[PDB]
């Protein structure tokens, strides 16, 4: 049973105006769309079920995880529709762009970095409290509203802890951002997300994660074997220490999301999310390029 499945008489090509492609996630392409009843903009993931071979269960799991989340920091799921062989999956649209998009005009300042990290941490705190693990935290999966609100996206590989399975062992994620214990397929939990957050912090500061120049298969040994990455360059000591705190090889040595919300880098530098509109405006004016 697929949570939020609508009446199969409903025609999504009638109910929604499909616009441009805006992304490609772990499973399926995502489009901008208009809800023709409300005129609100939505994000629509479209899946050809006739093609999908092993990914239908994955697609279903993603929708299930989203449907179980109710947070200002997690993309909303509205429902799903069928048009012949294609599944239209209707979700929240955030018009500011991903944090990675917003990096294209130039570097972030540490106030922007701290603000974005703080909001990511609020989302992680929510998820981890629900015993969920995102497992694909990276700047491309951090979306901003046109007002500067920051939300987590793409739950395509998200994990669920239960009283039966206290830990996971699945090899999932995006290689450069994956925790060493995930790569080794040791037993892991929400601390894996804290490692990915540290990598994302480096990404927000420098524009790319560590090892970005290498073939992803090399991280299969590099991340488990090497000392953890550090933030190199002219950045504040609290930011460098924030990164170090996240990027410890031992998961029990990483702070919780809740704890990092009080980290000196966050408290000293983060400001109102509304200020992030400057970053969104910067990107709009920048992509006014021929
Ligand atoms: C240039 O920026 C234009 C806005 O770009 C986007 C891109 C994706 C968006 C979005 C806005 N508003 C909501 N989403 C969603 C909504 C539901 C999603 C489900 C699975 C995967 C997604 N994305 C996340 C961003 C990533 N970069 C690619 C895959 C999803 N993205």
């Amino acid at each position: 049973g697929l949570p939020g499945m609508q009446n199969l008489k409903a025609d999504p090509e009638e109910l929604f105006t499909k616009l441009e492609k805006i992304g490609k996630g772990s499973f399926g392409e995502v489009f901008k769309g208009i809800d023709n009843r409300t005129q609100k903009v939505v994000a629509i993931k479209i899946i050809d079920l006739e093609e999908a071979e092993d990914e239908i269960e994955d697609i279903q799991q993603e929708i299930t995880v989203l449907s179980q989340c109710d947070s200002p920091y997690v993309t909303k799921y509205y429902g799903s529709y069928l048009k012949d062989t294609k599944l239209w999956i209707i979700m929240e649209y955030l018009g500011g762009g991903s944090a990675l998009d917003l990096l294209e005009p130039g570097p972030l300042d540490e106030t922007q970095i701290a603000t974005i990290l703080r909001e990511i941490l609020k989302g992680l705190d929510y998820l981890h409290s629900e015993k969920k693990i995102h497992r694909d935290i990276k700047a491309a999966n951090v979306l901003l509203s046109e007002h500067g609100e920051v939300k987590l996206a793409d739950f395509g590989v998200a994990g669920q802890l239960t009283d039966t399975q206290i830990k996971r062992n699945t090899f999932v994620g995006t290689p450069f951002w994956m925790a060493p214990e995930v790569i080794k397929q040791s037993a892991y939990d929400s601390k894996a997300d804290i490692w990915s957050l540290g990598i994302t912090a480096i990404e927000l500061a420098r524009g790319e994660p560590p090892h970005s120049e290498l073939h992803p298969m090399k991280v299969l040994f590099l991340i488990p074997k090497n000392n953890p990455p550090t933030l190199e360059g002219n950045y504040s000591k609290p930011l460098k220490e924030f990164v170090e705190a996240c990027l410890n090889k031992e998961p029990s040595f990483r702070p919780t999301a809740k704890e990092l919300l009080k980290h000196k880098f966050i408290l000293r530098n983060a400001k109102k999310t509304s200020y992030l509109t400057e970053l969104i405006d910067r990107y709009k004016r920048w992509k006014a390029e021929q």
